[PDB]
């Protein structure tokens, strides 16, 4: 009947349009920074929830639940970040009679101790990337069992999200400075400074499936989206379906990604992200997002599903509407994250008013957006000037419609990275398909 | 390679982008009314084609002739109106080596003479509505057809397009004066006062077919749309499937439509409408469209194909990269024209500048606009502001996510229509479905 929606930005507007198509009613949350976000013209009703730093306002706990039962909300959106693998956040609502609109904090718990999601998987019988059992305590048994494994290979926070708290280490000094610098960066991050190992694969394509459970148990996967074009591990290019893939390892992954979800009883949206080692095309599982995704569009696009509208349903108390069979990925999707950066001066931030918004429209083109003529991001959350998806039948289609809508977006005032995108569109290397997460990083295309 | 686009606004932008997903070059032309237009913008190159009355520049032949050689261009794409429907200028390009995108100067000539073409639909062996073989030559002998076919009846200019020189006659009188006003007004509108006959039906729904044909004889239909919801003649809210009708008559009339379509060896897009007569459920053709028409994109989002893209395609030589078998309608779509107009005051119109236009967008929601903030509808032409559709799994689905997708839809400094299509998915009989041509006739919507 009423949902909170514990966000900002994009995804605000995302979860605020999938209530309204449910005949929900929906109460927005902004910080004093974010007065002029469009979330909280389009919400029901909107709140200020505290200052603009997110620690006093979209991560105010407190706050957020007071607001929720203030206002007679029987659930509460998490979106992505912020909240959203918060397992004590998840716990709270519970016993606020909130229903969270995601997984248990049970789920969340399990597979948000990355090292503890491993061993999980592991007895799922699925897949997993060589490395440590569980934490490493000292350097001293970092560099044990690097030398186990062999190098290179990389630390990573077991408490971790937004790609902090992750090295590479390439030798056995690296992995000594670099062990101490991990730990402590990830106490601060999170209040938690265990660190885990694995081997740092080196050839890969970053493959990852979505998951979708109810409330009964019930488990089905929307096949893979593939997010190998990658600036600094953050996603920049996410396509459906996988340009490499077959589809034999589609329905093993998928598979894989079924048991994985249900080993843990996940209830609601999840994607679990795979390693597909292109030196012997094996995948492993490298951690589950338990949450819904910001690319989560290109396989609403490609199998039809509307995955947020499927959230509040889950959440509501319905039975999964599709079993396995019922799930077909058609055409090809690609999505652009772009940014309020310059990819002329190395993405440089560019903070400032927009003067000129025009989204194109068309045949294949979803825009995602939270942002209008006249509006400024502020400079203290994030980048996102929109996601502009383009589903064609055939891949080289999606990229000829993607150049096509890419060279029509005007967003003035600011720069953002859309000529970053168009000129990967016409990038040789890109169009044949083939290449691994290195590219951007072996490659100069911006000439 | 390159081709020119004889159109503007909304559609000379939806063919540019078709354009462009298949590489080729782009000239726009404009009138002098046009200069701020958006299909300008985004065209390779831009001309000015004359005056802003459409007489000299939309509609400028010689002018559209010269820069399409002049900047050596392949084709021509005449959208929809203008000359789209020009058997002549289809006629001229050809002999001035321009492909013009769409179907032969023949087949406009032989279903762009409406009671011509109501002939080779009955040789087709497809059904007509009833009425006089041929024009009638007197008011005479329309006194004589209409006691024949039975009152009421509608006279119509054979010549007819833009609902211009129609008009029902419910009695002798009526008939001897809607007759002489219809001739006056098809000569001038068309330069041909001959009319005919059928009987007015009052009872029915607008059922639409898609067809596209290749230069080797394979022609497909992509489905029906349902254009039932009309305002004073012109459609408004357009539907993909039709939401009353079985998948047998789907077939049936599809079959009608394709059988139609190569009686007249008919190449590129075209639109066969039927009359489907709630009182015996049965269907009846009216005219053919030889051209895209203004609600193709709620079929292209039920069926997943681009018909500008494959007019061009088609227009290029290709074969027509579908079978009939592998066409299907996958969940509803909904397109809702967005006019400058105000539905509070009797949709009076509403000139100005936009001040601020925000698009919506989110799941199945597409947006087809040449608006933009600061720009100014001209008053000389089409008064369109977008057309959104919409398209969700189910037809209940598609109502919901509509009234999401127009409640945030915001276009500031003129009044447009949106409220009236938010009262019309908020309508009961709308919702159930069940409804005939007169349904705006008969309800009040911006009372609810
Ligand atoms: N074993 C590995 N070998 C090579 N690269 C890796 C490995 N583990 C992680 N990475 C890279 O580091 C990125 C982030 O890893 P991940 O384990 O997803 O961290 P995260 O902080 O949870 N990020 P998020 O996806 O936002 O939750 C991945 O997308 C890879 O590009
Ligand atoms: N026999 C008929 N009985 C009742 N209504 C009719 C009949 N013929 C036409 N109409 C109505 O008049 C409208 C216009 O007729 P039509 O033959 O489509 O003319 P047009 O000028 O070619 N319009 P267009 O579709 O823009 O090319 C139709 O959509 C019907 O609503
Ligand atoms: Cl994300
Ligand atoms: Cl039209
Ligand atoms: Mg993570
Ligand atoms: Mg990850
Ligand atoms: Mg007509
Ligand atoms: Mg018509």
């Amino acid at each position: 009947k009423k949902v909170l929606i514990a966000n900002r930005g994009e995804i605000a507007v995302r979860i605020i349009r999938a209530c309204r198509d449910l005949g929900i009613q929906t109460v927005a949350i902004y910080s004093e920074g974010d007065k002029d976000a469009l979330h909280t013209q389009i919400a029901d009703e909107a709140y200020c929830v505290g200052p603009t730093l997110s620690k006093d306002s979209y991560l105010n706990i407190p706050n957020i639940l007071s607001i929720a039962t203030s206002t007679g909300c029987d659930g509460v959106h998490p979106g992505y970040g912020f909240l959203a693998e918060n397992a004590d956040f998840a716990e709270l609502c519970e016993a606020c009679q909130l229903k969270f609109i995601g997984p248990s904090y049970q789920s969340i718990q399990k597979m948000g101790i990355k090292d503890v999601a491993k061993a999980e998987m592991i007895k799922a019988n699925v897949p997993v990337v060589p490395g440590s059992d569980g934490l490493m305590k000292d350097v001293s048994e970092a560099k044990k069992i690097a030398k186990k494994i062999g190098y290179p290979v990389i630390i990573k926070a077991t408490a971790g999200g937004g790609g902090k708290g992750i090295r590479v280490a390439r030798d056995e000094k690296e992995l000594e400075t670099g062990f101490r610098m991990t730990e402590q960066e990830a106490q601060t991050a999170f209040g938690n400074g265990g660190l885990y190992m694995e081997k740092f694969i080196e050839n890969f394509r970053h493959i990852e499936i979505q998951i979708v459970g109810d409330s009964y148990g019930n488990v089905i996967h929307l096949g893979e989206r593939d997010c190998t074009i990658q600036r600094r591990m953050q996603k920049l290019v996410e396509e459906a379906p996988s340009p490499i893939l077959d589809d034999e390892t589609r329905r093993e992954m998928g598979n894989a990604a079924v048991r994985a979800a249900k080993a843990v009883n996940y209830e609601n949206a999840g994607t679990i992200e795979f390693i597909y080692d292109l030196n012997d095309n094996k995948f492993y599982f490298m951690e589950m997002n338990t949450r819904i995704q910001v690319e989560h569009p290109v396989t609403e696009m490609v199998t039809g599903i509307d995955l947020v509208k499927l959230q509040l349903q889950v959440a509501m108390g319905d039975v999964l509407p599709y079993k396995q069979e019922d799930i077909k990925l058609t055409g090809h999707a690609i999505e652009f994250r772009i940014n309020a950066e310059n990819p002329y001066k190395n993405f440089m931030p560019s903070p400032g008013k927009i003067e000129q918004y025009l989204a194109p429209g068309g045949y294949g083109v979803r825009i995602e957006s939270a942002c209008y003529t006249n509006y400024t991001i502020p400079p203290y959350y994030d980048s996102m000037v929109a996601k502009l998806i383009i589903h064609e039948p055939t891949r080289d289609e999606a990229i000829m419609a993607g150049i096509r809508a890419l060279s029509e977006f005007v967003v003035l005032g600011i720069d953002t990275t859309i000529p970053f995108h168009i000129k990967l569109l016409n990038n040789d290397i890109f169009r044949s398909g083939k290449f691994n997460t290195n590219f951007l990083e072996q490659n100069s295309i911006m000439n």
